């Protein structure tokens, strides 16, 4: 209903040009090892500094409101490429300005740029199969920590620590970046069961040193309902004291009267016994009290199924545990005696519920509770000294933490830009349908040199020399920017993950190619 | 109330015609198969990108409310369009501006526009009674085919998938389409009874690689009350015990005592029972349990009026399926054992309650009725790489889907414009009462070559010669401007449905007359 | 390469690959082709070339030594 503005044709994508080549120059400038940074203001506090193009991308947003389409378009490239690879946005948005600007000049009067854009999507789908061609899965800790160097703009410290985190939890294992509160970064393996509930009441500590409870070889009592009353947990403290072996209850809560009995029993004659409330949320407390149980090789009671009832509790019921810490905000097992096939069996019921859910929320917590179960987590705590140069390092060890990921997912291929170069040979055999066609494959033709032109850009030297000298050059051979050097690049560690490249080509080019066909653009006036 | 604005005679429609002018300007780029795309900026979020005819003109509004009146009656004209044939509207909104513009030439003193209009209805309903002459009716899936695949925008696959779609679920049947998170089209036919609701606990899985209850010659038990005692659910659980067969409960809800006893049972003996809330949510609820009750060959239990009873189940009160899944979301039932002229019988209750029904929204419950108890869905995921993308293929795919029901409703005639093109010979027999008449009569004449000369000069020819060269030329010879080429139009497949033409001319006609008999305009002082 | 640069193509990548070339070869812009420039008659007076070059050289290299600029305040 509100009053709008029309135009046509050249002006109106020549407008859109100019939003789109904004917003791709301001993320231009972040490629490569010698890429600088942009600040960005933030509406409260200190400002943002970041080296992440999708970062750099979503920052910009600009008065007139044709600039404000193309930007928000290429806006659109970089979050899809930050969603489905978590890198390369940059080389996204370098790639969907080359499209749109050279399907902007390939518009006259008889092009038929529905069917440049169909000539656009079947070159890209051969340059992604070409791509798979020449991809090579990782085999090595070594590939690992390249890829994850790489991708951190060439810290090899950042690539040493999440190899050794993919050393230590696996591949596919829960790794989780955070601040550090230190000038280093801190790799911390949490192995064993370890959750966020601490003691209950402060009465149960047996060691000054961290104030915490410490037990080995220990009973373990398994509810799913709050322990208030005496007839609920005398018996197990009977088995319990029947056995000189100390308990640790971990229930929903245990409030007032079983905790008074608890901590009597505890100060006076010294029984050893220790109250952690249950973990989770919802049924998310049930699947962690059951996971805990069949690794201790416990029982659950009070459950909505099985019914079990903490009156008749025995001794075969209560799960067994190598050693115990509970602490003022957390508590964790180690060494549960529970069957190891049932622990299989359990595992393999959390991968077959990870097989139906997409969710991306329950996800994580049952990748969580496999790892609790199988390997542990691990957590990178990043140093620094403000909490500007924290969230600039964090960006980046995200960055190599999802390139890792992707490379171990689906390979690797060549650097800078290189594994689109060597794709040209695969577009030049084509055979178009008809000219609209030709014309798109030859602009994704000219597209494909285009990040290792950038990268070069950004270290100083002319990139059309560097990329016309790596194409004369053999199929192993690539430019090192960092080192200002023609070298083969799988020996230097210089390697991309294919998904990341592929990922960034196909959102780039389908918004692109898209924008390329218009002819009308309606924006709302501006009151 | 507020101050107004009045304008007289020439200078008025001018502005008027001035509004028309620029939104059917904005709205003819898109014509055709070299028809290009229009980008419409939205409040929030990314930019939408289309290329059909209402969305464009629906989006324009104009600041001079003279011109804004002209562009609010071109919007009813491709709004009415798309509301009863779904398509055309980009011709609607051409053959409005070419009737308004000559309706407006052709206005002196002497003339009476009221009479030039009924000349304009006479003479458009001598072309639609000459283009239901030129119908002819689809019999083939190739024309299926080729009239989605033309509606598609030359988009085969789309064509072919519509095709699959209609071949597994009926020309009449259920199709949907709706978003797919991957790169291509998916086609989904669902075959039998399946419905939203999900099991009710998650301990009634017996199959942990899909985490979902599978069964096989199963008993169905459907109550349209609550089951929450131990009495009203006890009983069928002794039937399917002691037949040795699983049993499968649809009820308005299970909770309480009755699932306490459903999930004991299932834990402890291994009693084959799931249970699953009834779908719907009220009447419908009633109606689809129904439905499933002469499916299955069972028994609503808890009715309003026969009010059969849980207590008194008998083995011919439960219903037999041949399999079931249930999972977490959905559950589907697979060869009822109903009676077949009881499904029948409830067949032609559908169609009647349908042939009865004037709400267009239980029109779609009642559709999915017939379609659960006859055929199935089939559910189209249109794919791409993002949002823009995927909202711009759907346009098309909803354009397709109309286009082809309206096909397979009346038949189809010539496309690429030809089919109007060759009623103006219909035009030329006929006798006006006076000289207004013979005005509208000849508007429309004119008229009448519009949707062929815009398709043409959209592929960057000619059209005047391109429109002379079919009108000299042989009845079944047309223009393809996707191949720039004189062709047999229904050998190639170039066609249209006849619904579509009569309803974009009818629309256009309708509104552009009425607006050509204006003197005087009153708009709102603005404020 | 403001040659090339006119004719369409990438002038770094012609210049490039003069200089890569025998003495003899240079880029016949004209054509698109790399020629013998003497025997196709795209030949220059040497004179043309090396006053364009001084005189160029010279103002340029005295502007370039400047620190202060004092303009008229316009009226
Ligand atoms: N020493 C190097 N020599 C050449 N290319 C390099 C070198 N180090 C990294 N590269 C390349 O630089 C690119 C990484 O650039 P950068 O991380 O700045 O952008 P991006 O991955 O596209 O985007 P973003 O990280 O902002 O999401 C990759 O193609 C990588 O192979
Ligand atoms: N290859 C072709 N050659 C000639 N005419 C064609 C060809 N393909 C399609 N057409 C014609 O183009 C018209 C379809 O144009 P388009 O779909 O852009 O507009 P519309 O149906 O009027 O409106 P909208 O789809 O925006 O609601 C039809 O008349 C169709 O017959
Ligand atoms: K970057
Ligand atoms: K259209
Ligand atoms: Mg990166
Ligand atoms: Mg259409």
């Amino acid at each position: 209903g509100s009053a709008k503005d029309v135009k046509f044709g050249a002006d109106a994508r020549a407008l859109m040009l100019q939003g789109v080549d904004l917003l791709a120059d301001a993320v231009a400038v972040t490629m490569g090892p010698k890429g600088r940074t942009v600040i960005i203001e933030q509406s409260w506090g200190s400002p943002k500094v970041t080296k992440d193009g999708v970062t750099v991308a979503k920052s910009i947003d600009l008065k007139d409101k044709y600039k404000n389409i193309g930007a928000k378009l290429v806006q659109d490239v970089a979050n899809n490429t930050n969603e489905e690879a978590g890198d390369g946005t940059t080389t996204a948005t370098v790639l969907a300005r080359s499209i749109a600007k050279e399907g902007f000049e390939k518009i006259s009067k008889g092009a038929n740029p529905v069917e440049i854009r169909r000539g656009v999507m079947l070159a890209v789908d051969a340059v992604i199969a070409e791509l798979k061609k020449q991809s090579k899965p990782v085999t090595t800790p070594e590939e690992i920590a390249q890829v994850a160097t790489i991708s951190a703009n060439g810290d090899k410290e950042i690539g040493n620590i999440i190899s050794d985190a993919m050393k230590k939890v696996g591949r596919k294992g829960v790794i989780t970046v955070k601040d550090g509160k230190t000038l280093n970064d801190e790799l911390e393996i949490i192995e064993g069961m370890k959750f966020d509930r601490g003691y209950i009441s402060p009465y149960f500590i047996n060691t000054s040193k961290g104030q915490k409870c410490e037990f080995q070889d220990a009973y373990v009592l398994l509810s799913e309902k709050k322990i208030s009353s005496i007839q609920s947990i005398v018996p197990a403290l009977e088995i319990a004291n029947a056995h000189r072996k100390p308990l640790v209850i971990i229930a929903e809560d245990v409030d007032g009267e079983a905790l008074s009995t608890l901590v009597l029993n505890r100060l006076k004659v010294g029984l050893q016994v220790v109250a952690v409330k249950a973990p989770g949320f919802g049924d998310n407390r049930k699947n962690q009290l059951k996971d805990m149980a069949i690794a201790t090789g416990g029982a659950v009671f009070g459950e909505e199924g099985l019914t079990l009832n903490l009156e008749d509790v025995q001794p075969h019921d209560l799960g067994k545990v190598g050693e115990v810490i509970v602490t003022k905000d957390d508590a964790m097992l180690l060494k549960g005696k529970g069957d190891k096939a049932q622990i299989e069996k359990r595992i393999q019921e959390i991968i077959e519920q990870l097989d139906v859910t997409t969710s991306e929320y329950e996800k994580e917590k049952l990748n969580e509770r496999l790892a609790k179960l199988s390997d542990g987590v691990a957590v990178l705590k990043v140093g620094g000294t403000s909490d500007v140069e924290v969230n600039e390092k964090k960006d980046r060890v995200t960055d190599a933490l999802n390139a890792t990921r992707a490379a171990v997912e689906e390979g690797i291929v060549l650097g800078g830009g290189c594994a689109l170069l060597r794709c040209i040979p695969a577009l030049d055999s084509l055979t178009p349908a008809n000219e609209d066609q030709k014309i798109g494959i030859e602009i994704i033709k000219r597209t494909l040199k285009i990040p290792a032109m950038t990268i070069a850009k950004n270290a100083g030297v002319e990139g059309s020399l560097i990329v016309e000298k790596i194409m004369q050059s053999s199929s192993e051979v690539g430019y090192d920017a960092m080192a200002g050097d023609f070298v083969n690049m799988v020996e230097k560690g210089i390697i991309d993950p294919t998904k990341v490249v592929r990922t960034a080509l196909l959102d780039a080019a389908g918004v692109a190619s898209l924008l390329t066909t218009a002819e009308v653009v309606v924006t709302e006036i501006p009151k």
